[PDB]
């Protein structure tokens, strides 16, 4: 409920968005999508859903669009409004103030643009508002980025699995200051991994080719995005430790001309939005040319985002791990 | 509203164990309560917001018959199966609730709590300290006693530089093709805004400390709604000062002993650190000059204050008026 308040709040500072706009593969090929589908935009009416200081907006206006919309929720719309002068665009870019939710629009258009990913793709749940955006599409309109593909693979860390066990584990201490605090371990361990850890990592940490989840935005509703459910299945090509399962995702910008791709995978130069792992409570042991399968159900919650589950299981020895997560609240260890 | 984001903040066993692991806070604690054992043997309790339990703990290691230990957040149920597992419900009682709103079945000789933040009053859980008084016995004690905030003018050329090197990001005239220098401005001013958390060597201080004193014993609850301080700094070293350089202490002043507890710049460090509230222009002075103004304190609806900072160089009568939002700080230790 007024969790929508705080979640704005954090939008309206500048510090924040220049934080965003110094993530230059995100900048950069946000503009490459948008310019190298100048045909996309020339002459046409542009939606920039959550345009935050306009950027998109202003990529927009290079590649000749005649009029965008940009709508924004926080206080950020004031400082948009003065770059939109300031760059002397007031008779191309109109800024909106409020959720697109909420305002009316006096026309509809040809192609919407945003930034709706969050943290594995889906937090913020800022989709389900690019997709009610869909509203002021036109029937033979574009979406940019067009579609959105989840990657989950197993990893094996020890390092990170016992820094988040050892720091649970202060509530195995049977004499802290002469207080048995034992009898909370297990509420520690539940509570310490359920935060998904964000930083990066080496491929080489990762046992099995990555399984993918594609959402495409041009046919989604909003709707489809309350509950996500990710089936795997993961040939183990090597044996060892199964610490839990790493998530990235990439987005795809299909114009007329260019598809043009923005990854977040380990393999790709570093976004902001770096990697994310959930952890198991406890790993699993496989072999290579074992199967690792289960389930990754993304439920969504009033706190702008998920709660995740994930089961998993070893087939061949039945070994399962169930673990439920907080996406809201990840560690950033980087 | 933003009442119950704190109390989930304290749901947390990461958060209690945070506190719990600052070893000077813990030790200072256990040290003052047992040291003082005629005020604790055979005595009844009160913990306001007893989180874990731990100092409800030590008011036990000191032979306290009674202890009523009051939480707000859901912490409460863990501290009740600490209780429990340690043998102790015969002693310890775990209130859920809020100390302005539960019942305690009787009065009791001493309140103990930790409820200090940055520059002592962030969080206002002092007001909540002061309300516990309603249950306190005619002459029963506190613990702590008496709270005092310090501050003194810094010199810190590196810190101030800082805040123009971060806003100088939107002083550009083609970021991917947009002139972003028009809010650059507004970034300045929104650094300045932030109170600055982290340690710093002593020799940055330019004059002897001011104090000002909070009675736990006396104060009332609506004194902390509005905290005025006046300074008058005779300077020891000329130079230009960047801003107000804030610490504190309390003490617990019992029958036997007096034991305080510091986090000033001088003492092994806190999780409370310091906090430095910058000036957007900072105030030459020589030594013997004398650096007055207020310290305005405004208690808001944030569980904080907006300070208020108004300086000035009685010799030059040049001055420095200065917001900040503390709670908003800029946590800057590395
Ligand atoms: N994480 C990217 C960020 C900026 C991207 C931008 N393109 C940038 O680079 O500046 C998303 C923006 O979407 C806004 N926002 C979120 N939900 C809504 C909404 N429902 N209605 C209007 N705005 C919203 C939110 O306040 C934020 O400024
Ligand atoms: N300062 C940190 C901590 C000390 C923990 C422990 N004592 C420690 O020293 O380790 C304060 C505790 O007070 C609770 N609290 C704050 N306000 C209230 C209130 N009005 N009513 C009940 N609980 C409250 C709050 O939820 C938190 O658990």
């Amino acid at each position: 409920e007024s969790s929508a308040v705080q979640y704005f709040q954090f939008y309206g500072y500048l510090s924040q968005q220049q934080n965003m706009m110094q993530d230059y593969v995100r900048t950069g090929t946000y503009q490459r999508a948008i310019l190298q589908n100048h045909t996309d935009f020339k002459d046409k009416i542009v939606l920039d859903v959550g345009c935050g200081s306009g950027i998109l907006s202003f990529f927009a206006a290079q590649a000749g669009a005649r009029k965008i919309y940009a709508v924004e929720a926080s206080t950020m719309a004031q400082h948009a409004e003065v770059l939109v002068k300031s760059n002397n665009l007031t008779d191309r870019i109109v800024v909106i103030p409020g959720k697109v939710e909420e305002v009316s629009l006096p026309e509809q258009v040809d192609i919407i643009i945003s930034e709706p990913m969050g943290y594995m793709l889906f937090n913020e749940r800022m989709l389900e508002s690019y997709l009610h955006a869909k509203k002021y599409l036109k029937p033979s309109g574009n979406m940019f980025p067009t579609i959105g593909d989840v990657h989950l693979a197993p990893f094996t860390d020890e390092q990170l699995y016992m820094e988040q066990f050892t720091k649970a584990n202060f509530w195995y201490q049977p004499s802290f200051h002469g207080v048995d605090l034992s009898a909370l371990r297990g509420a520690a361990v539940d509570e310490y991994f359920r935060q998904p850890v964000v930083d990066t990592f080496d491929i080489r940490i990762l046992m099995a080719k990555s399984v993918k989840y594609t959402v495409n935005f041009l046919e989604a509703k909003e709707g489809d995005l309350h509950r996500i459910e990710i089936p795997f299945k993961f040939h183990m090509l090597h044996s060892g430790l199964v610490h839990g399962l790493a998530f990235w995702f990439d987005v795809a910008f299909i114009g007329s001309i260019m598809t043009v791709w923005l990854s977040t995978a380990p393999t790709e130069p570093l976004t902001h939005w770096y990697q994310v792992r959930c952890l198991f409570q406890s790993p699993l042991f496989a072999k290579a040319g074992d199967t690792l399968s289960g389930t990754c159900l993304l439920i969504a919650n009033k706190r702008q985002s998920y709660d995740i589950s994930i089961v998993a299981q070893v087939d061949q020895t039945g070994s399962k791990s169930s673990n439920l997560l907080d996406l809201k609240n990840p560690f950033f260890r980087y």
